[PDB]
DNA sequence: TTTTTTTTTTT
C-alpha cells in the first residue's frame, strides 16, 4: 500500500523535453492566468492533427497536472484547506475512453527522463491509483468479481435479503457462460437494473444512522464496485468517462454526483471536441415531455395555501416563491383553470395540433386556422375552437413552468453544495406537496434589456391531443430544449472549468457539426483562448518536421474524377456479354431500378475509375474507399460487379488485389480491422477496403505492420528523428446526409431538427423568412430530401463538407512511413467546395493542403450574407418584442417589470443611438451596418417583419441616420441641450457599425426624443412632471402639475380612439385638462382647442388643447406664444 | 427534391 510520501525526494522540476504542442498548451494556459485570473475557467481549442502525437500530448498534460497536485499536497499539507482538484478525460465513445486510460497507465509505467525511469515502482503504483474509470452501471457490475460483490453484500448485510440473493445468483449463473449475444444483452439489462437496486439500498443504509464503517478489504470492495467512491473519499481525482456519463453523473455510497454542479477548479480534456456538440444535443433531446395543463393546475392548486416551516433553515425562500404564487393565481383566474380543456368542432382525432415556438419571435402552428380558447360557463369547460389565444395560453404556461423550475434551483441554493441538494429538493417539494415534480426538478438542474440568443433560450414543441382513454379532455404535451450545446459549454466555462478541446477540426465554421464559436466568443470573451500567430507557426513547423514530405521526395497526387458512363458501360458489357444493353444489365443483375440508375451510374463510375487507377499503380498497396453507403450483403449484386472489375484489373496488371467489402462498425467488432493489417503484413499484393465516413470514426487506427520483404522499395520515412505504415491511396466520395438525424426512438419529436434551423437562423446563415418557412414545413411533416435541399443552400453546409473531408485524410495519415507516391482520388463534386476553402492553412494536414491546392488550380462573401440576414433577424426580434411589450402594457394593470423594461429600452436608445462594439445586454436593439452611422432599408413597420430589406440591396429606401430624426435641430434649442447634457443623452450619432434597428428608430427613438424635448422645455417654465400610474400607463406620456392650478393635467407628446382614451382617463380621475403637443413643427400654425369629442370650441369650454409645434424647426427657437397661451388656458380652469 | 451510418446511458 503506497502513500504520498513516496514523492518526498521526487524532483518535480525534472520534465521530459517538451514538444512544441506541450509548450503551446503551457503558454496558453499561462496567459489565461494573467488575463483572466486564477479562478477563471477557460476554453482552449487545440487543432492538433491526430497521429502526430495528439494523444501523447493530452496524456502528458494530464500527467503534469497529477504531479502538481502531489506537489501541492506535499508543500501545503499543513494548510488543511485541501482541494482535491478533479481532472476529467471525456470523449464520445467507450473504446476511446478505455484506450486513453490504458495509454495513460502505460505512459506512467514507461516514461523516461534522460534515459532513466521517470518514476519508481511505488511512485507508479501511487499515480495509477489516482486514476479511475467510470463506465455504465451494467458494465461496472459485470467487471466486478463474485468475491468483491459478496464482500459488499456481507459488510452491508444485504446477504440476508432474499430478492438480492436471488437476483445476484441469477446474474452470476447467466454470467457463467454468457457466450451467446442475446445472453449478453439479457445479462446487460439485468446487471444494470440490479446495480441500480443495490446502490439504492446501500445508499439507504449509508444515509441513516446505521453507517457501515468502510475499511480495508471491504473499503476496497466498495471502491471496486463504486469507482466514484474513490473520488468522494479523496483517494482518486482523475476520471476517464464518456460525455454521456459525464452529463449523467456517477454514484458513490452517498448519492449520485453530478460533475456539472461542481465544475469550479476542474480541468477537463475533451477529445474530438466538435463531435461533442451532437452528443450533448442527443442527451438534451431525451428529456421527458410534460403536460402543461396538468403541471400548471397542480402548481396553482398546491401553491394556493401550502407554505413552508418558517425556521432559520428556510430563510428568504418563501420570498423567492411569492411572485410565482401571484402569477399562478392571476393565470388561473384569467384562463379559468377550474375547468378542464377540450377541443370543439374540427376532428382533433383526425390530426392533432402541434405548436412550435422559439420563445422569442419564431412561432409556427400546424393548424391552418388561428385556434382560440373560450371558457364556457354553462358547459363549464375551456374549449379550443377554430376561428389567437391557444398559443398565448401555451406560451404563458411554459413561462410559468420554467419559472417554477428556476425558482426551485434558486431555493436549493438558498437552502445551502451537492450533498445538501437532494435534501433541499425533497424538503421544498414535500413542504409544498409537490412531490410529483421530483424527476422534473432533478433533470432540469443542469428580455430586450438582456442578452438574447437562441443558445440560452432554446425552443419548445407542444402537441395538443386528447388525453389517453378520454374523448372529452385534451392535454398539452410539451417537450423543451432549454439551451443548446453551445450554451452548456459556455455554462461549464463560466462555472470555472478549464476545458481543453482537442480535435483537428475544433474550429470548423459550422453550427450543425460543431459548437457556435461566434456565440462562444461573444459570451466568453477572452476566456475563450486562442493560440496565437507565432504559436501556430511553431506548431506548423513541428508538424512539418515530423512529416517532411518534400525533402524526402514523397509526392501527393490528387485527381478529381467525374462520371465515366462510357467506361462504366464498357465494363458492364464485359461483365454480362450476353445481355442486350447496359441499362438492362443494371436493372436486372445489379438490381438498380430505372429511377436510381442515373445516380448509381454516377457514383459507381468514379469509384471504379479510382480502383483502376490504384491497381494500375506499380507499388501502392493499401487503398481505402470512403463512400456514404456500406457495400454489404444488402448490396451483394453491386459487390460482384466490383469484384469482377477488380479481378479483371488484377489479371491485366498482374497484381493480386484482396478486397474487403462492407467493413462496417459491427464488422470491425466481430471481425477486427487487424485482418486487413495481417493480410498486408503477410500476403503479397494490393488491398482495397470499402468503408464509409461514419464507419471510420475517431479511434479506428488503420495502419498496418510493415514487412520489408513485401513492401519493395516504395516506403520511406519522412520524420526527421525516428515499423508501421498506413493508407497509400484513398477515394473520397462527396459526403451526403449532412443534417443530423438519429433514426432511433428519442428523435420521434423532431426536436433536433428544429434545433438546427434555429441555430442556422441564430448564426445568420438563414434569413428569418427562410428559417420560418423551413420550420413550418418541418412541423407539417417534411421529406429528408427536402430538408437536406434546404440545408444545401447554406455556406454552413460547405463548411461541414470540408470538415468531413479534412478528418478523412487526417485519420489516414497516422504514421511516418510513406510511399514515394500517395494517391488521392476525389469525387468531382467536391472540387467546387474544396476550391472555396480560404482559412489560414497553417494547421492543415499535408493531404488537405494538397486537395485544396489541386482544387484551386482550376479556378460570394459569407460575412456579407450574414450581415443581411442578421439585420433582418434583429429587426424582426425587436418588431415582435415591442408589440408583445406594448400589448402587455395596454393590458391594465401594467407590471413593474414592463415599465422598467420600457424605460430601460428608451434610455439605452437615447444615451447610445450607436455603439462601437457589439453590445451584450441590449444586443437586439441594434444591427451591424455596412456603412457607419447610417443605413437604408425598406419594409412595412406595421406589416410583415420577414419582408424587410436593408443595405445596398435597397439603394433607394428609408434612411436611418442622425439627419432623419433631426437630432441636430433638437439640441440647438437653448432648453433642450442642458437637459440632454445633464441626462447624458447623445447630442449626435457616433459613426459606428452598430446602429439601432428600423423599428427602434421609428417607434421608440423618435417618440422618446419628442417626450424628452417637451419635458426639457416645460421644466424650465415652472412645470412639474409626475409619473403616469399603472392603471392607464402608455395612454398618455406624463402627469403635469403647474403652480397655481390644482386641476390635474395630462400630457401627450408626439379621433374615436382618442375619445375612448379620454373617457377611460376621466372615468378614473374625473375631468382633467389634456395636452396634445408635437415638439417640432411650424410655430406659425394656429393652436387648437377641442372638447372631449375633439371638436373645436371656445377655449374656456375646451378640454383638450392641441399645440401643433412647441419648438421651431427652422431655428430651434422656443414657441413662447404657445407656452404663454397654454398657461393662460390653464388659468382659465 | 437527394440519395446513411453511427452511438451512450438510465430506465
Amino acid at each position: 500500500n503506497v502513500s504520498i510520501e513516496e514523492f518526498t525526494h521526487f524532483d518535480f522540476q525534472l520534465v521530459p523535453e517538451p514538444s512544441p504542442l506541450d509548450l503551446v498548451i503551457t503558454e496558453s494556459l499561462k496567459n489565461h492566468i494573467e488575463v483572466n485570473g486564477v479562478k477563471s475557467g477557460a476554453l482552449l481549442p487545440l487543432p492538433f492533427q491526430t497521429g502526430i502525437g495528439k494523444t501523447y500530448t493530452a496524456l502528458n498534460f494530464l500527467l503534469q497536472q497529477m504531479l502538481e497536485q502531489v506537489r501541492s499536497e506535499l508543500k501545503e499539507e499543513n494548510t488543511g484547506k485541501k482541494s482535491k482538484r478533479l481532472l476529467y478525460y471525456v470523449t464520445d465513445s467507450v473504446d476511446n475512453v478505455v484506450s486513453a486510460k490504458a495509454d495513460l497507465l502505460k505512459l506512467i509505467e514507461k516514461q523516461t527522463v534522460k534515459g532513466e525511469p521517470r518514476f519508481t515502482l511505488e511512485q507508479q503504483e501511487y499515480l495509477k491509483a489516482q486514476i479511475v474509470h467510470l463506465p455504465n452501471q451494467s458494465e461496472q457490475l459485470l467487471q466486478c468479481s463474485d468475491a468483491v460483490l459478496n464482500d459488499v453484500l456481507i459488510g452491508f448485510n444485504l446477504n440476508a435479503e432474499r430478492d438480492v440473493q436471488a437476483e445476484w445468483s441469477a446474474i452470476s449463473g447467466l454470467r457463467r457462460h454468457a457466450s451467446n449475444p442475446e445472453v449478453k444483452i439479457s445479462l446487460n439489462r439485468q446487471a444494470g437494473y440490479f446495480y441500480r437496486n443495490l446502490i439504492d439500498r446501500l445508499q439507504k443504509k449509508q444515509k441513516g444512522a446505521d453507517r457501515v464503517l468502510l475499511s480495508g478489504s471491504l473499503l476496497a470492495s466498495v471502491e471496486t464496485l463504486l469507482p466514484g467512491e474513490k473520488i468522494r473519499n479523496g483517494s482518486a481525482h482523475v476520471a476517464f468517462l464518456t460525455t454521456s456519463k459525464f452529463l449523467k453523473g456517477f454514484h458513490n455510497t452517498r448519492s449520485r454526483y453530478s460533475p456539472l454542479r461542481d465544475l469550479s477548479g476542474a480541468v477537463l480534456i475533451i477529445d474530438e471536441i466538435d463531435k461533442q456538440n451532437q452528443v450533448i444535443l442527443s442527451e438534451l433531446c431525451k428529456q421527458q415531455a410534460q403536460d402543461l395543463i396538468w403541471a400548471i393546475r397542480t402548481l396553482r392548486a398546491n401553491f394556493r395555501d401550502h407554505q413552508l416551516e418558517s425556521s432559520p433553515r428556510y430563510d428568504k425562500i418563501e420570498d423567492l416563491f411569492e411572485p410565482l404564487r401571484e402569477r399562478l393565481e392571476e393565470f388561473g383566474t384569467n384562463w379559468n383553470l377550474a375547468f378542464a380543456f377540450n377541443t370543439e368542432g374540427a376532428n382533433l382525432n383526425e390530426r392533432p395540433v402541434r405548436l412550435f415556438s422559439d420563445r422569442s419571435f419564431t412561432h409556427v402552428s400546424s393548424a391552418t386556422h388561428k385556434l382560440s380558447l373560450k371558457s364556457d360557463f354553462l358547459r363549464r369547460k375551456n374549449l379550443i375552437f377554430s376561428d389567437g389565444l391557444l398559443t398565448r395560453f401555451v406560451n404563458e404556461a411554459d413561462v410559468i413552468y420554467q419559472w417554477f423550475l428556476g425558482t426551485m434551483r434558486k431555493a436549493v441554493f438558498q437552502y445551502w453544495l451537492e450533498g445538501t441538494f437532494q435534501e433541499a429538493v425533497q424538503s421544498l417539494l414535500t413542504h409544498f406537496n409537490l412531490q410529483e415534480f421530483e424527476s422534473a426538478v432533478y433533470e432540469s438542474f443542469d428580455k430586450l434589456s438582456s442578452s438574447k440568443s437562441y443558445h440560452h433560450t432554446g425552443l419548445k414543441l407542444v402537441e395538443v391531443a386528447h388525453n389517453q382513454g378520454t374523448r372529452d379532455t385534451v392535454n398539452c404535451k410539451a417537450s423543451f430544449l432549454n439551451t443548446s450545446p453551445s450554451g452548456v459549454l459556455a455554462d461549464m466555462v463560466d462555472a470555472g472549468a478549464v476545458i481543453l478541446g482537442i480535435s483537428a477540426t475544433a474550429r470548423a465554421d459550422t453550427v450543425i457539426h460543431n459548437f457556435d464559436f461566434k456565440y462562444l466568443n461573444e459570451r466568453l470573451g477572452n476566456k475563450l483562448l486562442s493560440l496565437s500567430r507565432e504559436q501556430k507557426q511553431r506548431v506548423n513547423n513541428y508538424y512539418h518536421s515530423r512529416r517532411n514530405y518534400k525533402d524526402n521526395g514523397v509526392v501527393l497526387t490528387v485527381k478529381y474524377l467525374n462520371s465515366r458512363d462510357a467506361f462504366l458501360d464498357a465494363l458492364l458489357e464485359e461483365y454480362k456479354p450476353e445481355a442486350r444493353s447496359s441499362h438492362f444489365i443494371l436493372n436486372h443483375y445489379l438490381g438498380i431500378a430505372e429511377s436510381e440508375q442515373a445516380f448509381v451510374r454516377s457514383w459507381l463510375s468514379k469509384l471504379l475509375a479510382s480502383i483502376k487507377a490504384f491497381i494500375s499503380s506499380p507499388d501502392n498497396r493499401y487503398m481505402l474507399s470512403l463512400l456514404n453507403r456500406t457495400l454489404d450483403t444488402t448490396r451483394q449484386n453491386i459487390n460482384d460487379f466490383i469484384q469482377f472489375c477488380c479481378d479483371k484489373w488484377a489479371k491485366e496488371f498482374n497484381v493480386k488485389t484482396k478486397t474487403f467489402f462492407g467493413v462496417n462498425a459491427d464488422w470491425m467488432r466481430l471481425v477486427g480491422y487487424d485482418e486487413i493489417s495481417k493480410h498486408l503484413n503477410t500476403e503479397l499484393g494490393k488491398v482495397v477496403v470499402f468503408s464509409t465516413y461514419a464507419s471510420m470514426g475517431a479511434g479506428k487506427n488503420p495502419d498496418y505492420a510493415v514487412n520489408l520483404a513485401l513492401e519493395g522499395e516504395s516506403l520511406i520515412s519522412v520524420a526527421d528523428v525516428t515499423l508501421r505504415s498506413d493508407i497509400d491511396s484513398i477515394y473520397l466520395e462527396k459526403p451526403t446526409q449532412l443534417l443530423l438525424s438519429d433514426d432511433y426512438s428519442h428523435t420521434a419529436n423532431q426536436l433536433c431538427q428544429f434545433h438546427q434551423i434555429l441555430s442556422l437562423q441564430e448564426n445568420g446563415e438563414l434569413s428569418p423568412k427562410s428559417a420560418e418557412n423551413w420550420c413550418r414545413q418541418q412541423l407539417m411533416g417534411m421529406s429528408r430530401e427536402r430538408s437536406l435541399q434546404q440545408y444545401h443552400q447554406t455556406s454552413d453546409y460547405q463548411s461541414a463538407v470540408r470538415k468531413y473531408i479534412e478528418q478523412a485524410v487526417g485519420r489516414a495519415g497516422r504514421t511516418s512511413l510513406k510511399r514515394k507516391q500517395i494517391l488521392l482520388f476525389v469525387d468531382s463534386g467536391l472540387k467546387e467546395i474544396l476550391a472555396e476553402e480560404s482559412r489560414d492553412p497553417s494547421l492543415f494536414s499535408h493531404e488537405y493542403v494538397a486537395l485544396v491546392n489541386k482544387a484551386k488550380s482550376a479556378g460570394e462573401d459569407r460575412a456579407v450574407r450574414r450581415l443581411f440576414n442578421l439585420a433582418q433577424r434583429n429587426n424582426k426580434d425587436g418588431m415582435l418584442s415591442i408589440k408583445a411589450l406594448v400589448h402587455r402594457l395596454h393590458n391594465q394593470p401594467a407590471s413593474k417589470s414592463d415599465i422598467q423594461e420600457w424605460q430601460d429600452i428608451r434610455t439605452q436608445l437615447l444615451r447610445y443611438p450607436t455603439v462601437a462594439f457589439q453590445p451584450e445586454r441590449f444586443n437586439r436593439l441594434y444591427l451591424q451596418s455596412m456603412t457607419k452611422g447610417y443605413y437604408r432599408y425598406q419594409g412595412n413597420l406595421d406589416g410583415d417583419p420577414n419582408s424587410f430589406e436593408f443595405f445596398d440591396r435597397v439603394p433607394y429606401g428609408d434612411m436611418v441616420s442622425e439627419e432623419d430624426c433631426s437630432l441636430a435641430t433638437l439640441v440647438q434649442n437653448q432648453y433642450v441641450r442642458p437637459w440632454f447634457e445633464r441626462k447624458g443623452f447623445a447630442c449626435s450619432w457616433q459613426k459606428e457599425a452598430n446602429v439601432m434597428t428600423p423599428i427602434m428608430f421609428t417607434n421608440i427613438y423618435k417618440g422618446a426624443l419628442g417626450e424628452q424635448a417637451v419635458e426639457a422645455v416645460l421644466t424650465a417654465f415652472d412645470f412639474t412632471f409626475e409619473e403616469v400610474p399603472n392603471s392607464i400607463y402608455e395612454r398618455f406620456d406624463n402627469r403635469v402639475i403647474f403652480a397655481g392650478i390644482e386641476q390635474p393635467i395630462w400630457l401627450d407628446s408626439k379621433s374615436e380612439g382618442y375619445s375612448s382614451k379620454i373617457a377611460l382617463v376621466e372615468e378614473e380621475f374625473g375631468p382633467s385638462k389634456f395636452i396634445y403637443v408635437n415638439a417640432l413643427g411650424d410655430t406659425s400654425k394656429p393652436i387648437r382647442y377641442l372638447n372631449s369629442c375633439f371638436v373645436e370650441t371656445s377655449p374656456q369650454l375646451a378640454k383638450v388643447i392641441e399645440i401643433p409645434a412647441l419648438i421651431d424647426d427652422s431655428n430651434a427657437d422656443t414657441n413662447r406664444t404657445a407656452v404663454q397661451e397654454l398657461i393662460k388656458w390653464l388659468h382659465h380652469s
